[PDB]
């Protein structure tokens, strides 16, 4: 990332902290630093973490360290925010989870006295407490300089707020999800927490306070079992709770009622992010925040790619999303270093990341100035803004008719293309092409193997288009140049690598009829088409039903089940203008322009507007 730089701020086996025991304080070298949380309190940067004094092993001696800086991270002061009980050589305060409100740092930690096993394996709660400490940040301008100070109060146990029973089950322990939590728009302090029951299942809840931390409540709902280390933000009046699932894809939920109800975010972010290339390795803590960049509300998300496997968790990656498009900003860590946990802060229009580096299970936290990354982010955000503005600004055929909708518009294939790719105007997922000739606002295809392939599950580890398994609208303009020998494809969602098994699609045949394909149902040819005429094609799928529209009108027989109510589809890719498979004997001679993908089923007016504005939406002229 050109322009970016970093320092080893919390340096393993080197950085010292003020270790207090029985009224005596000694500057003490720390073996490992883990669990970064990086925040802004009134212009003061504060970096909170675990100081694992003797080893990186989880069940060992740990205090919560804080560093703070008034100069954007050039210099820092160092404190212990929270000390462990000092009961034993493995006493520890763990998983520090931070909320900023006003001048206050709320830090929630589990506290353990003597156990040498990880908390989820405990059969009881005898070794556990849950503590809240408050740090009060003040600033001084005495002497013509800015000086900050943080006064940490004594921790208070919140155990009294943990019910012995929850929706049936009996509770054992809970911890914060680590990293940075939030103040909701209603002022509530909101911690996503990870909780165990007596069956040793782990699940996520919302733990919240309506009275500045004095009392706490749990929402009655929960994630699925197996969801740990939850991280949350508030988006459009809802909490978005992004969870770690060891050995599986991350589950993401939305709750509008402080955790009383949880709905999997299948239409947006759930199941997008895999913990390793084959999504069969441990997960991670993640930074997940909502921020406003160049006037646009967006979300930033970090997770390692974990090519190495196990808990090594190399290749920390950064992602940008507006809850519609999902852009890979790139790799924050360096080379193949192990770099699991992280915390991203956007402050005074500068981007920073405090994150782990691990060699031989000795961990430092580096403090990175993400200059290259913010440059890419602003570029991408300007492209999103530009194209949304382009589409929204179009005076559609009436005065002007209804505006073309950009709500839920995820991808758009128009004029830009290279020799082997059709480029997404939204810059997230290009389509691969074969036997494609560039024409205004699209591509012309010919010959066996021709077409374009827009990957869905084929995206691999990180599946930005997973939403399509639940609902989508796929729109294009198509022109047929040659009468085919038999039924030939134009547009569709494939369930397998070849395109032979379809969820929903549209073909055309030698008798000048359309052949809409509804899942595995026998195909009934219908309607009529003419060579050389530009047709508007809309495929919609929602609530397991698929519809095919030509020139804004449903084909006779549209609105059929395409998904057996038991299973959830796993779309491989969308195919456009052919299958893009030389193993498929069809030869589609067609031009396709302006392909739009939405994460929802468009309504009647929206479809009609798109049909009527086909000649106006191309990116060529702009
Ligand atoms: O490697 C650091 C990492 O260890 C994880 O714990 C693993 C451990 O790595 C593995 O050797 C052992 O067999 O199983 C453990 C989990 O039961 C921790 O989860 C993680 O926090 C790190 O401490």
């Amino acid at each position: 990332a050109p322009g970016s730089s970093r320092v080893e701020l919390f340096k393993r086996q080197s950085s010292k902290v003020p270790f207090e025991k029985d009224g005596k304080v000694t500057e003490r070298v720390v073996h490992s630093f883990r669990l970064p949380a990086l925040v802004n309190v009134d212009g003061v940067m504060v970096a909170i973490a675990d100081a694992r004094y003797e080893t990186s092993f989880d069940n060992s001696l740990i205090d919560t360290v804080a560093k703070y800086s008034v100069d954007d991270g050039e210099t820092w002061e160092t404190q212990i925010a929270i000390k462990n009980s000092r009961a034993s050589s493995v006493s520890r305060v763990v998983d520090p989870t931070v909320i900023v409100k006003g001048n206050k740092l709320y830090v929630l930690v589990g506290s353990y006295n003597s156990s040498r096993s990880y908390w989820t394996s405990h059969g009881d709660a005898r070794d556990w407490d849950i503590l809240l400490a408050v740090g009060e940040v003040t600033k001084s301008t005495a002497g013509g300089k800015i000086t900050a100070s943080i006064k940490w109060g004594s921790p208070v146990s919140l155990k009294e707020f943990f019910p012995a029973e929850m929706e049936g089950m009996h509770t054992n322990q809970f911890l914060g999800g680590a990293g940075v939590a939030i103040v909701a728009s209603n002022g509530n302090l909101v911690y996503p927490v990870q909780v165990t029951n007596k069956k040793k299942q782990v699940f996520s809840k919302i733990f919240y306070s309506e009275d500045e931390g004095k009392t706490w409540k749990f929402g009655k709902g929960r994630s699925a079992f197996g969801c740990s280390e939850p991280v949350a933000l508030e988006w459009e009046g809802k909490l978005i709770i992004n969870t770690r699932v060891d050995y599986r894809r991350r589950l993401v939920y939305e709750s509008s009622d402080m955790g009383n109800t949880w709905l999997e975010a299948v239409g947006t972010l759930s199941r997008v992010w895999g913990p390793s290339p084959k999504s069969n390795q441990p997960g991670s803590q993640s930074s997940f925040t909502a921020v406003t960049i160049e006037g646009m509300r967006v979300m930033l998300f970090t997770h390692p790619l974990n090519f190495k496997g196990r808990w090594l968790r190399d290749r920390l990656n950064l992602w940008l999303t507006d809850n519609q498009r999902i852009y890979n900003v790139g790799q924050v860590s360096i080379g193949d270093e192990n770099s699991a946990y992280s915390s991203v802060l956007y402050k005074d229009d500068k981007l920073y990341c405090l994150h782990e580096i691990n060699s031989n299970e000795v961990y430092s936290l580096v403090f990175a100035r993400l200059v290259g990354e913010l440059r890419i982010i602003k570029s991408v955000l300007q492209s999103w803004k530009n194209w949304d503005s382009h589409l929204s600004s179009i005076c559609t055929p009436a005065g002007c008719g209804p505006a073309v909708t950009t709500v839920g518009l995820v991808g758009f294939l128009s004029h830009s293309a290279t020799k082997t790719e059709w480029e997404d105007a939204y810059r997230c997922v290009n389509a691969s092409t074969a036997n494609a000739e560039r024409v205004p606002n699209g591509l012309k295809f010919a010959g066996v193997g021709g077409g374009a392939l827009w990957p869905v599950s084929q995206q691999g580890q990180n599946q930005r288009y997973h939403f399509a398994n639940h609902a989508f609208t796929l729109v294009a303009s198509v022109t047929i140049h040659e009468v085919p020998k038999g039924a030939s494809p134009l547009l569709g969602a494939s369930l397998d690598s070849s395109g032979g098994k379809k969820l929903l699609g549209l073909s055309y045949d030698k008798r000048h009829q359309w052949q809409p394909i509804y899942g595995s149902t026998p195909v009934t040819p219908t309607g009529s088409w003419e060579m050389g005429k530009r047709y508007h094609v809309v495929l919609t799928m929602a609530n397991k039903i698929g519809s095919v529209y030509i020139d804004g009108e449903p084909l006779e027989g549209s609105g059929q089940t395409v998904v057996p109510d038991e299973r959830t589809p796993d779309i491989s890719h969308f195919y456009v203008g052919g299958y893009k498979r030389s193993g498929m004997p069809t030869d589609s001679r067609v031009t396709v322009n302006n392909v739009l993908l939405y994460n929802r089923q468009l309504n009647a007016e929206e479809i009609r507007t798109l049909f009527l504005s086909q000649d106006l939406i191309g990116t060529e002229a702009h």
